């Protein structure tokens, strides 16, 4: 039998559903979104850190020429003095008076710490959602690991679930992410080769140990203007540092929709957003004919204390003169009450205590018991503590949330002025008759 | 808590003074044994108990 | 749960309430006054005989 229905996807809150298949009994259903992975796919683009700026021993050739050719180190400037005359720790390094020339070379490569205090920089691309539900039906459970595409089976092979698209797609991810020591942030990083000085991205490479590194760290060679063998460097700053200066916070402190962020596949957990669609195909040895099941010859629901509350502050006992001994599943058949209780087992006579929560100041649900379904009818005062920790089991409808005693003063007064309004017109119109008669 | 699906008082030989005078009797049928606060909700009658 | 009421000055009687807190069972709560002190700050004057 194929059951369709919609979940909400916040992380715990039991969905529980009554399967009602002919004359095969109600089968209770409830689904638990017990984790939730958004993964989106990852390019990776570059990596980067703290540049070394390594300046290589000077070279100097005196009364010649020392032009120097192009080379593929990152960031290579090199730069040609011809009025140098370099003092080392034993007086003057070469011999000719005047026609000096000095090579100043300066090239960065990766700090020798950059296989930590790196970061990565990433494309996201659309994400997908991959919950896992834990699903019981009847005295039987399953766990599934489903993705939410809307196509794809479950993982259980021997019952079908399908979960349909989410209402609203999330993506709490921006198009450029940087990972730093496990540290998620939404940064728009420059291209590869499309680097500026000073920002982040300073330097780049495709990984840590590749030879291909690329950098316009912005080096300016200065004339030594001093006595002893020099080169004067000058430099912008590391953009790894300016950016860890002022990167603000992470997004793991900045999800909306309470996501958790991990690094090792980049996936967002337990995002509580939008409903899920899914159905499920319960195989027909879970169902038991509707001869098996105990019959409620009649049930009367009186309820006290109820709360309406995150937890189940609201608690119903159910008076029941049943013909045999077995186990009836319990269900409230409102979008607005959930019960606590999904299976109960049912004497020849008594009553069973429920405990429910809801969101509406009254609680006029319709509660079933093997398919025997009572009205409840009572007041259902607001909470006294105002903070739990615990999310709500119901969302807040607009019917449900305002009382009856409040439904009877509105109405009592609408109806009052389309009253005024019914006998005005019925009075023109007995006006008209007899002034058209006369 | 226990909860109490039926209450009614009969009270019996009820006499107005200093002393605990009358006794009223709730029958009841509730689903749970266990304890319960009983009060009286008037500031004129207060209950022993 | 901060509640306020009224009891008598009379020494025993037991004052007698609930405490009903909305999402919890309604909870007993009697006062009795054990005793009394009205204690004046007294200067000495002087002693005579
Ligand atoms: C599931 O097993 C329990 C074991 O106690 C039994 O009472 C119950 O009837 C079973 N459910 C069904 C639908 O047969």
């Amino acid at each position: 039998f194929e059951h369709a229905t919609t979940v909400p996807n916040v992380p715990g809150i039991p969905y529980k559903a009554l399967v009602e298949r002919a004359g095969y009994a109600p089968l209770n259903l409830e689904i638990t979104v017990v984790s939730s992975e958004l993964t989106p796919s990852t390019n990776k683009e570059y990596v980067t850190c703290k540049f070394h700026t390594v300046i290589p021993s000077p070279q100097v050739k005196c009364c010649g020429s020392l032009e120097c050719k192009a080379s593929s180190k990152a960031d290579y400037t090199c730069r040609v003095f011809g009025g140098v005359y370099p003092f080392m720790w034993g007086g003057a390094q070469c011999f000719c008076d005047s026609e000096n020339t000095q090579l100043s070379e300066a090239y960065v490569e990766f700090a020798p710490d950059c296989t930590i205090d790196h970061a990565v920089a990433l494309k996201v691309h659309t994400a997908a959602l991959k919950v896992g539900l834990r699903i019981v039906y009847g005295n039987t459970t399953a766990h599934l690991d489903t993705f939410v595409n809307g196509v794809t089976p479950g993982s259980s092979r021997d019952l079908k679930v399908i979960a349909g698209p989410i209402s609203a797609a999330f993506s709490p991810f921006d198009h450029k992410v940087v990972i730093r020591k496990g540290l998620v942030y939404n940064y728009d990083f420059p291209e590869y080769g499309a680097m500026k000085p000073g920002a982040f991205g300073d330097i780049q490479a495709s990984s840590l140990d590749a030879t291909d590194i690329v950098a316009r760290t912005d080096i300016r060679l200065l004339k030594p203007s001093v006595k002893n063998i020099h080169v004067p460097y000058t430099q912008a700053v590391s953009g790894y540092e300016m950016w860890k200066n002022n990167s603000g916070r992470p997004l793991q402190e900045t999800a909306p929709f309470g996501c958790k962020i991990e690094v090792e596949p980049l996936r967002a957990s337990n995002c509580a957003y939008g409903h899920i669609p899914i159905s499920i195909d319960i195989p027909d040895a879970a169902f038991v004919r509707s001869s098996e099941s105990p019959t409620i010859l009649e049930v009367s629901c009186t309820v006290a204390d109820c709360i309406y509350s995150a937890d189940f502050g609201g608690s119903l006992t159910l008076q029941y003169k049943a013909d045999r001994e077995g186990h009836c599943p319990v269900h409230s058949h409102s979008t607005t009450a959930v019960l606590k209780e999904a299976t109960t087992h049912v004497t020849a006579t008594g009553s069973i205590t429920l405990h429910f929560s809801t969101s509406s100041p009254q609680a006029n649900f319709i509660v079933s018991l093997c398919g025997k379904k009572t009205t409840c009818n009572a007041e259902c005062k607001p909470p006294a503590d105002h903070i739990i920790g615990e999310p709500h089991k119901v969302d807040q409808e607009f019917q449900a949330a305002v009382s009856k005693t409040s439904w009877n003063w509105l109405l009592a007064l609408f109806g009052g002025a389309s009253s005024l309004i019914v006998v005005g017109l019925i009075v023109l119109v007995c006006s008209s008759m007899l002034i058209n008669t006369r």
